[PDB]
């Protein structure tokens, strides 16, 4: 049986449809970057997509070791265009954070609740949305940097498209 | 310049989405047999997602190859239950063989248009279709045979648990 | 349940049925090489027979991947004179060609009923079929330049009698 | 020149189209087996048409020793189906008991003839046909004991299914 | 004796033909770059022409394997002078396009014959020419990125000097 | 700047086209030893086109390396019919004899220049043209010898086959 509050279960699994609207978010960012001709660029979004699939994964199987089920929903379409380079990685940082408070709000909903198993299983993403946000904001600082020099612009569709 | 007509780009584009749903779907399968406590029917459903994951992108390279783009749409609710095993395994049969027949018709759309790099790059798929239906009908013949012992599909969900 | 036809079904059958006979030939063209002495055109004609079973066993699988069943027929008598080595492979040229029209039958009655499937299926035998004809022409023209020398004869029953 | 007498030589000729005939029949089983969905069954018996094909080639290759030449004759339909398993098994046992007694009569012919090069041929086939008898004995007294489980049937499908 | 009708013969023989000029082109294409002192970008153009006489050979090869002869014809002087870097890539793709409705013309004349095999036999530069077009465009795009930016030009310079 | 003289720099752009239709008459050669049947001949034939187009390149080389440029011209219609192999190579002959009086021609205006440069370039082909003429005489010296007898042609065809 179910060791998970109906309440927790239910944040868990908005968050794991969350994390599948990040994947295909990021999939339409490649889509835009590729139409773009930023082959780097969309390859990084890509990996990024493959990366917030494994998110969902992981609360999948957090769902299902405590005696819950998951009940996947509609995905909504994402945007398809953006307003240049930088207005793409603004939207990704926006989302990010989004993503952040979303899973502050589970955490403390478990703490309310005492359910400490949960607490503990939230900190791996606490930590691992720290790094997304600072890789997105160091990106943006680059392309801030570049001013829109194609000399440079370039070279970071060049390394981003290095990402393993 | 993009060197596909836009019908067949739109085709290939629905059967891009159509390839990202049925991943959806056949995650969707995995979360009613993890419920039901089949955790290698449940593995075998993650990787057949994973699998049309790389159908979905192998559509996506072929369209910015010819110089068009893709556009991502809504995804629609999966279903979340079946009746049993082989309900599910009828459901997945029925999805492929409706794959299949999507995939013809966006080959004899392309025939018509004497696109011949399409037809070409459909091939691949057809002869993919095959196989694919092929395991099912294998799966299903299989658990007609157990007909609800669980000695049988015990080791069935072991074996199909062993999908690499 | 059989998804391709029974008309397809049953050219395909009888298509495995024609290879079954086709392997059936060549070995009668080694008991009639082994009956002249020539033991490498005659090793060259066991070759062959094996790789004929081969072609009748991808029929056969493909057959049954598609929920067909197979049906073995009677083998009819194989010709076991011929009046010299070259009208033995002058028989093989005549028997191919046939073989390549029966395919090409296939090919346009699949095509007729939209069974993309067998059409696709069907290539690797067209282009097989290519590479078979052309290998008895070669040795057919080999044999015209050696004009009946048995010096020549002899080089060339050598050389075929290395094939793997 | 030939140092087989005809007589004998007619019933090593005919020795091996029964041969022939023996891994026709196997593949027939193995259309069978394959119709009903048991693989392992129809692996087993695809490598016992092929073994089928190693004994009539060393009729073939003897014949030919002793300055004789093959003839092969047209091959009969064989039956496509059976009441059950165990029934193309017990099809199996009697048709290799009738292989053994014309082996033996064979054997008898030439001893009558003081063909002591032909009588001692044989005797690898005697051997042989102990060995081919008591692999199907095996098979069946395995399906008797397994009843119609398909428990057990599952099973004696993935070990037959194992032969290499 | 032929197997191919003349008529397809003279359009594979047109199509030889085509590809040694194609050959010649990217070697003229070579001479511009080089006189303009790119020495990376007149090595990409070396190898292209040399991968353009393995096409001309994969036709050559077809047509004797179906009994055909090939003649070779006049090759018509190609331009040696483009307005920049990019004219001279965009007069590469305007002439793989060309050599592709080439193909294809081929291709729909051998299917209105019912020459599958011919059919067949040009899929495989279909996807060839999907290949070559997409990378010529690809090297477009980043020369279009470029924007005479001598910075960027060397680089793209040096990474096609690599070609293998 | 150019440090050759415009009339030796046309002399040598004359010779890269000299031997670009060397390479177009060796393969002419090898189409009409194919059409005959002998791919032993057409393999020599074909290696030799691919050697004359490293004479061209080395010609391309030096003109850039002394400032000059290469402008390709058209290439005439090489014959494709010989009356017989030595017809065949006696042409071959007579074509490198040529080819050697031409190279010599070129060394002679650019000593009139007191271009050393230039001269001391053109050793390396005065010295392959050597080997060149003396391989097609002892080509010739061998096919005088075999008289039009298909046994000792055979094996000539088969030798020059295995030229690397
Ligand atoms: C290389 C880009 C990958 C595509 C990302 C697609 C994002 C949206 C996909 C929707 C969800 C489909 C189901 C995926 C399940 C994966 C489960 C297996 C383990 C990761
Ligand atoms: C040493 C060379 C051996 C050549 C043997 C070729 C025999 C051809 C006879 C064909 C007719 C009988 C076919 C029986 C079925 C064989 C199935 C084998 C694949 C499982
Ligand atoms: C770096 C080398 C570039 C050389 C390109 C030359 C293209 C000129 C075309 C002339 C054709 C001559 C015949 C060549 C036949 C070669 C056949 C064998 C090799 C595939
Ligand atoms: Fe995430
Ligand atoms: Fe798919
Ligand atoms: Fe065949
Ligand atoms: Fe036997
Ligand atoms: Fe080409
Ligand atoms: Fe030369």
């Amino acid at each position: 049986m179910m060791v998970i509050s109906e309440k927790v279960r239910k944040a868990l699994n908005d968050q794991l449809n969350r994390e599948i609207y990040s994947s295909y978010l990021y999939l339409s960012m490649a889509t835009y970057f590729d139409a773009e001709g930023f082959k780097g660029f969309a390859h990084w979004m890509k990996k990024q997509a493959q990366e917030e699939l494994t998110h969902a994964m992981k609360f999948y199987e957090y769902i299902y070791a405590r005696g819950g089920r998951v009940e996947l929903e509609a995905i909504e379409k994402p945007p398809s265009n953006w307003n240049g380079i930088k207005d793409a990685f603004e939207a990704a940082l926006k989302h990010e954070e989004f993503v952040t408070q979303s899973i502050y709000n589970i955490l403390e909903l478990a703490s309310e609740e005492k359910d400490h198993a949960t607490v503990s299983f939230l900190k791996w993403f606490v930590d691992e949305q720290v790094e997304e946000e600072d890789q997105v904001r160091e990106i943006l600082d680059l392309l801030e940097k570049a001013n829109g020099q194609m000399s440079v612009i370039f070279q970071l569709d060049r390394y981003l498209g290095q990402r393993e």
